[PDB]
């Protein structure tokens, strides 16, 4: 009778606004929250075509997806069927700016995601406005308690066109909804974003992404 | 070049819409002010959301650079921006961790200023001064306003004044960017401000807010 | 108060000594100064590691609050910390990367005061505007001063300016620590400042030095 | 073809400044480059006992010590016999600020660092200057290229007393002696650095540290 199952789907609304530029982007996946891996594709209802590189958006696209081993305590699996929110604040390095939050809810086999996106300051001759990035790279997420809630802080980069890289710094974070959620102790999440294919304008992205719980070294 | 369509009495039509630690809010507000005096005063209302659970005082800068002394030696970017507008976004970084963005698209017709102001923030601590409602005031500030990446930027060095004369830093970066084409960009210059809370209600539902800004070059001609 | 035994007039003996990017320099200066006035200047030497291969401008705010007016309605900490002295501790942090860290430990003999002075620098990009040398000057600044923990702070918004009149921005945090016990902290103020390089040789081996700082308590104000 | 042998030793002079206080400490260790692993016994020269929480100072205290898996370059050991430099700065969340030098060059089959040490702006009341430390948690640095140069970013969080932690971001830059040293790809490097032992005013420190490189999931 377990909140959690080992196939599970999920839907997802996200509305933003980045530099005055308004949009809807719809999602429907699935994912093995047990192996941490999920799986989206995402449609641009409004706004389309976005002006702005999609994958400043592709992290704001659940932690219940990462594996996390038997002895590191398990939040985001803890947090259900209620659910838990999050909020979220990405530092470029050229002064672009973007907050989010995603309210996730769950019925049955499906995780239900209200999704905000709110970006400024990124500059015309900016990587970002000049869509020239090509993925996120790999990351450690790096989870902390802090005032009663958990926390996860992140060094991040996009790989530009040319094998140069432009670094984001992601602070999150994360509420369950219900009280008495055993908080976890230090430990660090492995993540692989990649959006696996898209159309032209990024008005269809197929999203996937992978994330692995670890104590670090010597153990894992 | 091009004339202003600035009157020295404006008055002053605002509607911020706004999302704190996942709490929704509506303000309106309403007033007046002296563009070439550089003072404007406002009441403002919280429509939805009220009361606020979270400090006003984060809030009081979103509620225009219009309204700034400038002196005939440095190019007034705002002024010369209108009839047609302009609009600016802003990030707010704050010590602890919250940090804030704000965006106002400010259109004119007759007298009036018409401000749609947008604001969200995240990632405030539970027992911070802004969810505990602890601060006092702005501190008086000066902003360093500069062309960045082609654009009109302006940052500031802020603090908040906490109870128990403690202060609360925070980081704030606007870009400013006129809708007509040809508004001629200023070289570096300061402005001045000192914003107020004249009064207002128990719950900040409804609020007097004053403003004071004044543009220089720094010493020694300040 | 006004209990100074420093003088209307002011000799300043300083001795730099330092490291940006691997490379070590030692650099003299004798000066001279109006403490009630917030002005200064002074003559600059390297004595080692010269020519410097990086921009001179990021040294300058290391070659004393003393030297900035003070008006009597605010607590004047760097007078009132004298004759004994005191020291601070600055870090400036470029939009680039680049780090510094500074100190001066300040003392007074007779009508001069001395100056050792410590600078470090780390992760200046080859080709950033630092190491290719394309600063013209600082412009002017406001410092914020406040009380964090027990000792005086002063967070400033700086840029340089570049060639092609772009800004390159540094965020100056300074602590500051008198070395008597119990010398009264101000108030949240402000402190406009201007430093100049008056002139120089074509290395930068011989640089003269002005500042200008005036304290106020911001706007209506001052 | 060689110069880095299996076992080698570790020769370290450390001087530096931190709030004012000036210190000297001497290492003496050794470690096995190509599993990542050192050992050194430190020893405060000046300046002792020192003021200050001894953690800061630790991960002063080479990344040839550090397991290169095949497929990524290595961009340390591929800088001996002639050696390699690196600057760092560290910026503590509450305002304190560190920089530090390293001049790494061998002479047989011994390692030789020139560490300099500057901190600043550490609050009388923070856990630094009240030694409230107790390690630094396990991290992950996220190495690339930037203007010529190869730089690693950490996000950083001492442990203190009371459960509770504090974060530092760390930013090094690498320099190669010989010129044409070939540059690495972007990768991690998974970091565990402990104080295994120390006298009670930390005038004698062994420390130890283990490090692996790795390119993020799956990879790993």
């Amino acid at each position: 009778m377990s909140a959690i199952k080992p196939d599970m789907k999920i839907n997802l609304r996200m509305e933003g606004n980045v530099n005055g530029h308004h949009f809807v982007i719809d999602g429907d996946g699935t994912g093995k929250p047990f192996e941490g891996k999920q799986s989206m594709d995402l449609e641009v209802k409004e706004g389309g075509p976005l002006p702005f590189a999609f994958d400043i958006l592709t992290t704001a696209f659940n932690r219940v997806f990462a594996e996390y081993p038997d002895h590191i305590q398990d939040y985001f699996k803890q947090s259900f069927p209620k659910g838990y929110s999050w909020e979220r604040s990405l530092t470029f390095e050229d002064g672009g700016i973007c907050i989010a939050r995603n309210d996730i809810t769950m019925e049955g086999d499906t995780f239900y995601n209200k999704v905000r996106f709110h970006g400024v300051n990124f500059p015309a001759n900016g990587p970002v406005m000049q869509k020239k990035t090509l993925k996120w790279e790999p990351s450690t997420e790096k989870m902390y308690v802090r005032d009663g809630v958990l926390t996860g802080d992140i060094t991040m980069a996009l790989l530009l066109e040319g094998n140069a890289h432009y670094r984001c710094d992601s602070r999150t974070t994360y509420k369950a909804k219900e009280k008495g959620v055993k908080l976890p102790g230090y430990h660090l999440v492995d993540h692989c974003i990649e959006i696996l294919s898209h159309d032209k304008d990024y008005n269809k992205v197929k999203l996937y992404e992978h994330a692995v719980a670890h104590s670090g070294l010597p153990d894992n």
